[PDB]
């Protein structure tokens, strides 16, 4: 009967203009034991391990910024964001000597902080920590296809001039060449095409595909929107809508003046006789106009004026695709909207079935879809296949620090595991200094939920070694 209650007095502290939350129970003197959680949990993952440590040693378990009960500022929640907030939080409490019990992304925070302050770390307990992996073949194949979906957004085999066609469509919006599409500069062409959305609608279309966190639209974010998922009918609403932009009078034909207007409304070079040559490749029945079925031809096909037309067609199609509010990153819609990281990824991290009262505590901090930004930034920050480069070099530095650090190290592993397999858990037991490895038997990622009895057991005995 594994307990699920959370009977800890909550404490709060402001850090960098935002407020954070932490548990603080235990004797007030000695060396504090700092618990650091990872994705997608909070302090709730340490609820049945603190009682094994709380009597003898002080236990501090904060929730990361934008998670648990800490404040949720509008940030990208990169790893460097958590470093800045955890750095100022540790010094806000005036801590010096510290013992670290870390897991998942909390281990990346604890180890990186220990490398920069090695004279202030008395002991490190850890399990399923962040490690560099060279190939996707080393990542467990049960979650290899899914964790790719969080990071396979954009660059879906777009080659030749396809990237060069979207960059010309990207040029229709960027008049100041800032590389980013301003929330007003988008509306500058929305008004220029006969429309006029609200400011709420203007930024809502950007809040769908802003993975950078700039609040604006990037070109890599412009590519992930233009996916090749061409449903025969569901994608007919955007080409038909592209036809409505030209056909203003609604008679069913695109006039030469209707064609020249929207193109010259934006930045294009078409005089009175520069538009007749693309009428040739469009007008096939000879009526001097372009109907609907002739229009889908040019939108599905020497680029004298073909370059000019296909350029705008890409931009006009992105307008209708932005208005769909479904042109976001595929990995984002899994974690943000559909919330697959709490509904599917989190339970698959524990081999035993989590209870409804248990997982309900995990849904609590992320009841708003917009507040799930760190839930999606964390998997994209994983050092996998040498990407991201800044994270790989960062984790490969505190691992080089850990190989030579004489501090006591307590490692917990399980079978089959996710981040630390049994094969790697055996090498770390024989390669790291002062390292004793404890096997919990069955275990994946959240080793705290499978055997919280054993985790707090060996830690308690390991605490009294210093
Ligand atoms: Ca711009
Ligand atoms: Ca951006
Ligand atoms: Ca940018
Ligand atoms: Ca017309
Ligand atoms: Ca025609
Ligand atoms: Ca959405
Ligand atoms: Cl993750």
């Amino acid at each position: 009967g594994i307990g699920t209650g959370f009977p800890f007095d909550p404490h709060y502290v402001e850090v960098l203009g935002e407020r954070m939350h932490y548990v603080d129970v235990g004797p007030r003197d000695g060396t504090p034991v700092l618990f650091l959680h990872g994705n997608p949990t909070s302090s709730y993952v340490w609820r049945n391990i603190i009682p094994h440590v709380a009597p003898t040693h002080r236990c501090i378990a904060p929730d990361l910024i934008g998670m648990g009960k800490s404040d949720k500022p509008d940030l990208g929640y990169f790893f460097d964001d958590h470093v800045r907030f955890m750095d100022a939080f540790i010094e806000a409490l005036g801590l010096e000597e510290v013992v670290l019990v870390i897991h998942d992304w909390g281990s990346a925070l604890g180890f990186h902080w220990a490398k920069r302050n090695p004279e202030r770390v008395k002991g490190i307990a850890f399990m399923e920590f962040i490690r560099p992996i060279p190939t996707w073949d080393e990542w467990p194949e049960f979650a290899r296809e899914t964790f790719q979906a969080f990071r396979t957004t954009g660059s879906d085999q777009l080659t030749e001039e396809q990237i060069a066609e979207f960059k010309e469509a990207f040029s229709l919006f960027d008049k100041d060449g800032d590389g980013t599409i301003t929330t007003k500069e988008l509306g500058t062409v929305m008004r220029s095409l006969g429309q006029n959305p609200t400011e709420a609608e203007l930024q809502d279309m950007i809040n769908e595909v802003d993975a950078d966190g700039d609040g604006t639209i990037d070109f890599p974010e412009f590519l992930t929107m233009m996916a090749r998922k061409m449903k025969d009918t569901d994608s007919e609403e955007e080409i038909r809508e592209a036809f409505r932009v030209f056909d203003k009078d609604g008679n069913g034909y695109i006039s030469a003046a209707e064609l020249r207007h929207v193109m010259t409304n934006l930045g294009e070079k078409l005089t009175d006789e520069e538009v007749d040559e693309m009428i040739r490749e469009a007008d096939i029945d000879g009526d001097g106009q372009v109907n609907y079925e002739e229009f889908v031809v040019m939108m599905t096909a020497g680029d004298s004026s073909r370059r000019k037309f296909n350029k705008t067609g890409k931009a006009l199609r992105a307008i209708g695709r932005l208005s769909s509010l479904e042109g976001g990153s595929v990995g984002r819609k899994l974690i943000i909207d559909q919330n697959v990281f709490i509904e599917g990824t989190l339970p698959m991290g524990v081999v035993r079935p989590l209870t409804e009262v248990e997982m309900d505590h995990y849904r609590e901090p992320f009841l708003n879809p917009v507040d799930r930004e760190p839930l999606w930034r964390f998997p994209n920050e994983l050092p996998i296949a040498g990407e991201p480069a800044n994270i790989v070099a960062l984790v490969e530095e505190y691992m080089d620090w850990l190989h030579q650090s004489p501090v006591p190290k307590l490692l917990f592993w399980g079978t089959p595991g996710v981040l630390i397999p049994p094969a790697e858990a055996a090498r770390l037991a024989k390669s790291l200094p002062n390292c004793k490895a404890v096997d919990i038997g069955p275990g994946l990622n959240l080793l705290q939920e499978d055997n919280p009895d054993l985790i707090g057991s060996e830690i308690a005995r390991w605490l009294s070694t210093l």
